[PDB]
């Protein structure tokens, strides 16, 4: 049939409890996840074809970046915790990777200030309990998926999203194709 186990998805060999419904690891460091963010915006595309009631949840990733990939996955918490995801991605995929004006925890700081988010609140939850849960929560979820590399998408903690087995030679043709899938698999 049109969907098919190897080629749009394929299927984790030992499936993850309790994992998100849909569950996308990127890295403010990696090409292709700036690629999928802000060419494709593959997570906008792909809420706008949820099922109702079937939540998305990205997580940052650390095997890119060092020192300051940690930063910026403890930032991702403190965006989380916040719930100021969609203020601060395109600034900090730009300031990572086209500007390369972010190379400290100073100069993520910056960003979320510059967005709204003020200063002292932006300490407190840096430093707070839930943001270190947050780090490790995210952390937890690459390790049960024996994640290896980003941009990645699961569907229940069961299915992973396969892009090489899509058709590439146009973006739009792509990105639906990427959103029906996962929708597909939610229902699945």
């Amino acid at each position: 049939a049109q969907y098919e186990d190897g080629k749009q998805y394929t299927t984790l060999e030992k499936p993850v409890a309790g994992a998100p419904q849909v569950l996308e690891f990127f890295s403010f460091f990696c090409p292709h996840c700036y690629q999928f963010a802000e060419v494709l915006h593959i997570s906008d595309n792909v809420k706008k074809k949820l099922p109702e009631g079937v939540k998305m949840t990205k997580y940052h990733v650390n095997f890119m970046g060092g020192d300051l990939g940690k930063d910026l996955t403890q930032a991702w918490a403190v965006a989380m915790a916040l719930g100021v995801e969609d203020k601060v991605t395109v600034p900090l995929f730009e300031g990572v990777q086209k500007t390369q004006t972010i190379r400290s925890a100073s100069d993520i700081r910056d960003v979320f200030i510059n967005a709204g988010i003020k200063g002292e609140e932006y300490d407190a939850a840096w430093n707070s309990f839930v943001v270190k849960s947050l780090v490790a929560q995210q952390e937890k979820a690459a390790a049960d998926v024996q994640l290896r590399g980003v941009p990645a998408m699961f569907v229940n903690g069961k299915y992973q999203l396969n892009p090489q087995g899509m058709d590439t030679s146009n973006m739009d043709v792509f990105v639906q194709q990427y959103a029906d899938t996962v929708k597909y698999l939610s229902e699945k």
